[PDB]
């Protein structure tokens, strides 16, 4: 589990979205596994606007933050799950690091702010759905 709270927005994994996220849907993209919904309370998370390839992520399954090097946002093929058939997921960044199903939602951060959230994993690799290109989250 895990979300990003910026302004009047809540960003979550699309596969983890609630009935309330869908009833107040702003934008959603299956190819990215992202869903943004509106909120009444104001969010204080800062989104990074950068091209960093190093950061720190929160790993729920170990209650630890881990430093990682991560690839640039791209189309990476993701194995079939109870949420999606086997497809290419776009805007995905990979890193060598631990992840278990249940770790989706954990935030990835650099010195500039919030980079993205855990979205894929397995084989000792972890995937992060990037949010830095979503310039509208700040307006
Ligand atoms: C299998 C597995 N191992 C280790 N870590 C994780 C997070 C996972 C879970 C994972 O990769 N999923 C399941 C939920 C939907 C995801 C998606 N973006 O399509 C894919
Ligand atoms: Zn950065």
């Amino acid at each position: 589990s895990g979300a990003i709270y910026v302004g009047n927005y809540r960003v979550v994994n699309r596969h983890l979205a609630t009935h309330n996220d869908w009833a107040n849907l702003v934008w959603e993209d299956s190819s990215r596994d992202l869903l943004v919904s509106s909120t009444t309370a104001q969010g204080c998370d800062t989104i990074a606007r950068c091209d960093c390839q190093t950061g720190v992520y929160y790993c729920s399954s170990r209650r630890k933050h881990y430093p990682v090097s991560f690839s640039k946002p791209s189309l990476i093929f993701v194995e079939a799950s109870e949420y999606y058939p086997a497809r290419y997921q776009s805007h995905l960044m990979l890193a060598v690091g631990h992840s278990e199903p249940g770790d989706c939602g954990g935030i990835l951060r650099c010195q500039h702010g919030v980079v993205g959230i855990v979205s894929t994993g397995g084989n000792g690799l972890v995937g992060f759905a990037d949010v830095r290109d979503l310039l509208w989250l700040d307006e």
